[PDB]
């Protein structure tokens, strides 16, 4: 039908999780003046017809739509694997927001050229308070930018280095993650990287988890096939760790461990699987019926220790197996200062006392070294292809 | 400047008919796109995979959307060009009888003329002129080109001369039609560069308006820029002046029956234009004469005696009753057209075949 062809066809254009969106598509075009336009391509009739028809409108274009430009950093509050993430004020509206850039270089040669998309979409539409908001999502020739939610409380590593954490603090951000992981299962998404460097804090100190670029999402049976492990070191579980070619198959019973270990942390300074060398703590992970052990000088609850060995255990045998309010049950949660269903309206431990907008006394100084760029091409190569539709406004 | 008012610049662009960047411009390159890259030698990069596995599902989805030649039902083909034709269509759903020309990217790819469309597009799009065929849908495939175009009735002037002994009542009537249809293509800043018989085409009720814009160029600067009408300052930047030469032998043809620069052979009429100084009414070979004036402007041309008639106005004379009005029995009568018959590589690395045609598909209203 004629009527029925264009009431679908407009739907796909305004549409912001459609894949053909009207920002995805000048991504095509934009991507395509970047790749095409070299000297040894520009030989080709048809490359440099397309260029002399496209290069002077996509210039004014790159000009209005969002730019690194139009951002003053202020300070450089994280650093990652692929990228950096800065304080930055919009040079027009004044609003203050944490930028985190992706190079786009380091990307293309270590192959890891999706993980991005499943945050992108985590971030845009959760519509949760326990996920940090993503307002603006854009790109140029070097770099991916996310124009996110500013988090003035900071990181809970900077929490644990800066505080003598006591169980009834300890109490409340567990909870706070187990009901933030809830909600990542909910949209049917498997973390699979809980680490206190992923919860971050807002104005009142309330947890919020943020890199969801290890993020999975799970089949119809809550489960996920991985040829790769993925995760951090210590925060890993033992089924995820040894994830290979045909042995890879895990539900979100991983997510729960992570949880455990954070708990561990929280309690007693350091990781429970810690070692000095990186292969021996794969090996206490894998032999965690032997190689848990609690120190002799305790502060720590006998429930406590129980919920800790609840999660430290083969994923068989592993709390939060049979749903999440197995869990919400366990006798270390029961107290008389909040109630789940109320959790995030209680008064945090520590509320971050703020001077002004551009606050970073929660986050520790870090340096502003020099990075490589792709080298211009014999031929057609398209490394700016898998990064099309990125682009986000709504 | 400023964040607020650079959405709304951008949300102009994105939806702006004339605008390179346009909504349905944007779908043709990423269309354009898919069907350049989805090859076996091409898919060996990780980088044109992933797109094409990202991509090529929902841009088949869009096709199918999409205005297509399969929408159309093809009557009769009116006409045939070089590297083309013109086929009688009737939209499938709406039951609308257009006027339907296709053109080859295999043609245009080979013989490198791959930008002739653009100002015949944006003359037909954008003129709304009654002196000009209108562009209703311009899209497009792998293999060609689609304008969906106001379908005229009466037909040419070539069948016109040729099925009547023109007198000149008629002649007067249609040079002064063109000439005011030239005048609308000047004031868009274009060119006709092949101002024919051929190219002028008769509405239902009799009128002029002219369809084939193949040959002209957007005027640089301030107003500076095919035999046997074409003009000697062409064969050597000329202007607006050409395009008055071929009236003046078109006139010619319609009252004499032959073009006054004939020859037998192609060569000997190239001969005869640069020298014309030496190559059944006075006032019809003073106007032959003057074209062979207008440079000033077009009321020059209006002012001149053999226009002075008792029939029509300037003002006024598409409103005015026609010297043949077409007879038509159905919204599918081909009586005025004469019967015509009905009738690349797999690349090795990228070679970009469709991008000289992104920004081609547009849809009126
Ligand atoms: C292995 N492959 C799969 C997954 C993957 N993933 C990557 N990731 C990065 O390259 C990265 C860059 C900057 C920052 C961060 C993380 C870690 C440090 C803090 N941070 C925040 O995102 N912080 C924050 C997030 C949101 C708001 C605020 C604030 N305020 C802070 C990560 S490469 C990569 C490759
Ligand atoms: C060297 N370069 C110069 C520019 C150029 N140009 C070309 N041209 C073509 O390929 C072509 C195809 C079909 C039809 C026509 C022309 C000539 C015959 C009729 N016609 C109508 O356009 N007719 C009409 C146009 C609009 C409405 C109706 C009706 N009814 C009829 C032309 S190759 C080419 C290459």
């Amino acid at each position: 039908s004629f009527e029925t062809r264009f009431e679908k066809m407009d739907n796909l254009l305004r549409d912001p999780k459609s894949e053909v969106n009207s920002d995805c598509l000048l991504d095509g075009l934009d991507a395509l003046v970047y790749d095409l336009d070299f000297p040894a391509l520009r030989k080709n009739k048809n490359i440099d017809n397309f260029l002399s028809r496209y290069k002077d409108t996509i210039n004014k274009i790159r000009d209005l739509r969002m730019k690194a430009e139009d951002y003053e950093v202020v300070k450089v509050i994280g650093r990652g694997a692929f990228g950096e993430v800065q304080l930055v004020r919009h040079k027009s509206t004044r609003k203050v927001y944490a930028m985190k850039l992706l190079s786009k270089f380091e990307m293309i040669k270590r192959s890891d050229s999706a993980f991005f998309w499943e945050e992108r979409d985590i971030m845009a539409f959760a519509n949760s308070p326990w996920v940090v908001q993503l307002f603006y999502a854009f790109q140029d020739d070097r770099y991916l930018y996310m124009v996110m939610e500013y988090m003035p409380g900071g990181d809970l590593v900077n929490l644990m280095s800066n505080y003598d954490v006591p169980e009834k603090w300890a109490r409340f951000y567990t909870a706070e993650v187990v009901l933030a992981l809830d909600a990542i299962h909910s949209m049917g998404f498997i973390h699979r990287d809980v680490k206190p460097d992923n919860m971050l804090l807002d104005k009142s100190g309330h947890l919020k988890l943020a890199d969801f670029g290890t993020c999975m999402k799970m089949n119809k049976e809550g489960m996920v096939r991985c040829d790769t492990a993925v995760g951090t070191p210590d925060y890993i579980s033992p089924e995820v760790l040894k994830s290979q070619g045909g042995d890879g198959y895990y539900g979100r019973e991983c997510d729960w461990w992570s949880v455990g270990v954070f708990l561990y942390e929280m309690l007693v300074g350091d990781t429970p699987f810690y070692a000095d060398s990186l292969v021996g703590t794969y090996s206490k992970i894998m032999n965690h019926k032997n190689s848990l052990t609690f120190p002799d000088d305790n502060d720590i609850s006998k429930e406590a220790k129980n919920l800790i060995c609840a999660f430290l255990t083969d994923r068989e045998v592993r709390l939060g197996r049979n749903g999440v309010e197995e869990i919400k049950r366990h006798l270390f949660f029961k107290n008389d200062q909040w109630a789940w269903e109320t959790l995030r309206d209680t008064v945090a431990p520590v509320v971050p006392d703020l001077s002004s907008d551009i606050d970073t006394s929660n986050f520790d100084d870090l340096e502003e070294g020099e990075e490589e760029t792709f080298p211009i091409p014999k031929a057609f190569v398209g490394n700016q292809l898998p990064f099309v539709g990125f682009t986000y406004y709504s």
